[PDB]
């Protein structure tokens, strides 16, 4: 199966998913001195007050919290986006050490981890149809650095013991994703792709400039998860990140000066 190891990792993905070598792949390095301030972007609207979380799952490549996306309950609008994008799930990418783990980089800087909140465009009616459109998805990306604990992450951290191995899931209702956001909504944006197979070139990326800090204990708990299924040789779920891909003929825009 695809993964992050020497024999199944990102350099192999193109064989089953040739779009891996496509024209708008993610992640990318964000060169902050080349990104263009765009005074015409709108402020981004993040409306998570009615969010309805459902489950938490170890999918063998990350852990993910899934939401009810049957109505406009937790949505992203504005910024570079036209229309309304519904939150389907969030997940993380992280490292074996604190100096790597993020997918996007900022002037080549890697963060300890990166949070992806994955949304789909309601004009396409469901996520599977949205996945086939060039404007079907929007991913809000948030960097994590190690420092003080993030209180709004702690309920996630405390359930990870119950989903150690691939295919395990647990109830995860009443989780508020507002507790994962930094103060500022200043962002970079560019057109890109999902960073895991199928690597679909349908994502408007919105990457926040301000990281959140998480504690060393919080990230240690991420690193106790397993890639493997129950009973298989233990292979810690660490370094589940795709490295930066070629920018090609894209422009990164900034919402701030
Ligand atoms: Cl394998
Ligand atoms: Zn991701």
């Amino acid at each position: 199966h695809w993964g992050y190891g020497k024999h199944n990792g990102p350099e192999h993905w193109h064989k089953d998913f040739p779009i891996a070598k496509g024209e708008r792949q993610s992640p990318v390095d964000i060169d902050t001195h080349t990104a263009k301030y765009d005074p015409s972007l709108k402020p981004l609207s993040v409306s998570y007050d009615q969010a309805t979380s459902l489950r938490i799952l170890n999918n063998g490549h990350s852990f993910q919290v899934t939401f009810d996306d049957s109505q406009d309950k937790a949505v992203l609008k504005g910024g570079p986006l036209d229309g309304t994008y519904r939150l389907l799930q969030f997940h993380f990418h992280w490292g074996s050490l604190d100096g790597q783990g993020s997918e996007h980089t900022v002037d080549k800087k890697k963060y300890a981890a990166e949070l992806h909140l994955v949304h789909w465009n309601t004009k396409y009616g469901d996520v599977d149809k949205a996945l086939q459109q060039p404007d079907g998805l929007a991913v809000l990306g948030i960097f994590l650095k190690v420092g003080s604990a993030k209180p709004g992450l702690q309920k996630v951290v405390d359930v990870l013991d119950s989903i150690k191995t691939e295919g395990k899931s647990a109830d995860f209702t009443n989780f508020d994703p507002r507790g994962l956001l930094p103060e500022s909504l200043d962002y970079w944006t560019y057109p890109g792709s999902l960073t895991t197979p199928p690597l679909a070139e349908g994502v408007t990326w919105i990457v926040l400039k301000e990281p959140i800090s998480v504690s060393s204990e919080q990230v240690l708990k991420f690193r106790k998860l397993n890639f493997n299924g129950e009973g298989e040789p233990e292979e810690l779920m660490v370094d589940n990140w795709r490295p930066a891909q070629p920018l090609k003929n894209r422009q990164i825009k900034a919402s701030f000066k």
